[PDB]
DNA sequence: GTCGG
DNA sequence: GCTGATGCGC
DNA sequence: CCGACGCGCATCAGC
């Protein structure tokens, strides 16, 4: 299907989704709208009525009614109204800043802070994360072309190996599945010395080396097992500099590493299907391990996993290449 | 808002 | 000061 | 009808 097919409807549902999440603070409604937009975005036909759309899982009575209004009038009165609402449109907007969620956006708008310009004039009211989100507001909304992700991976793999050749690092996400672009860089890291029964500095050493070579430019958060920050590729001589990008690095116990790589590689639809299969096969798979299930539903100890394939073998599933994990 | 036990 | 709740992003 | 739809880190709220 193509955007122009039911783009009006999916755009409408997505906009409704955002107001539910950022203004009404109804996360489940936010996801209901997203689910509806997704199922419709995959429908290979230009919808002619709400009834037609209602046959799709995720589209109920209310969304069907909204589709009827949109099809007959080319808009939704409720959406048009909230769109022009100064307060709501501002709260919704501010959450685009990383660090500013529904609560913060609401507080800011309540005190007259509604724009980036306003945020810029009120630095003392923003925490460290929010300040970084503001500074890179534009860059963070740009996608990362695969070619750049490759350049970024080169650097990450090189520096990690440089700190300790025994580290194992894997860039996951859609990138690992072959995507032509990514929204950020997700790095999974492990070390043989680190197991579930196991140093509290394995992550630090890597983050530090990446900062030393000036790849990592800012830190949103950093703990013993998870780092979230900002990075930027070196500027091509006198050529325009690259935009700053979001990068996360997670340290995971060796014995849980591949369940992690499998999970963070996705896609989400694939994960859902694989776990479903695992269950019907007597196994339960989460991001950390795969465990057998007894005849009464009791989970046993986690099974040994030394590769993604081990996971597939357990559930009698043929190994699936990342490129083929779209679903 | 949608689904389903 | 410490402990648990909350916000946030994923 | 009516409940469902996980966790690390930064920071706050309460003691
Ligand atoms: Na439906
Ligand atoms: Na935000
Ligand atoms: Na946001
Ligand atoms: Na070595």
């Amino acid at each position: 299907p193509q955007e122009t097919l039911n783009g009006g409807i999916t755009d409408m549902l997505t906009e409704l989704a955002n107001f539910e999440k950022n203004v009404s603070q109804a996360i489940h409604k936010y996801n209901a709208y997203r689910k509806a937009a997704s199922v419709i975005a995959k429908y290979p036909h230009k919808i002619k009525s709400g009834a037609e759309a209602k046959k799709l899982p995720g589209v109920g009575t209310k969304i069907a009614e909204k589709i009827d209004e949109f099809l007959a009038t080319g808009k939704l009165r409720k959406l048009e109204k909230i769109r022009q609402d100064d307060t709501s449109s501002s709260i919704n907007f501010l959450t685009r800043v990383s660090g500013i969620g529904p609560s913060a956006a609401r507080k800011f708008v309540d005190e007259g802070i509604k724009t980036l310009e306003d945020l810029r004039k009120n630095e003392d009211k923003l925490n460290h994360h929010q300040r970084i989100g503001l500074k890179y507001f534009g860059d963070f909304e740009k996608r990362i072309p695969r070619e750049e992700m490759l350049q970024m991976q080169d650097i990450v793999l090189n520096e990690v190996k440089k700190v300790d050749s025994e580290y194992i690092a894997t860039v996951c996400g859609s990138f690992r599945r072959g995507a032509e672009s990514s929204g950020d860089m997700d790095v999974l890291l492990t070390h043989p010395s680190f197991t579930s029964e196991s140093q509290p500095k394995l992550l630090h050493q890597v983050v530090e080396q990446l900062q030393k070579v000036h790849f990592i430019t800012d830190t949103l958060s950093k703990g013993e097992t998870k780092f979230m920050g900002v990075c930027q590729l070196p500027s091509k001589n006198d050529e325009k500099e690259y935009p700053h990008r979001r990068i996360d690095i997670r340290l995971i116990p060796k014995d849980q590493y591949y369940c992690g790589v499998l999970y963070f590689t996705g896609s989400d639809i694939f994960n859902k299907n694989m776990r479903a299969h695992a269950l019907e096969k007597g196994f339960t798979i989460n991001e950390y391990t795969i465990r057998p299930l007894g005849v009464t539903g009791v989970a046993g100890e986690p099974l040994p996993v030394d590769s993604e394939k081990d996971i597939f073998d357990y559930i009698q599933w043929k190994y699936r290449e990342p490129k083929d994990r779209s679903e």
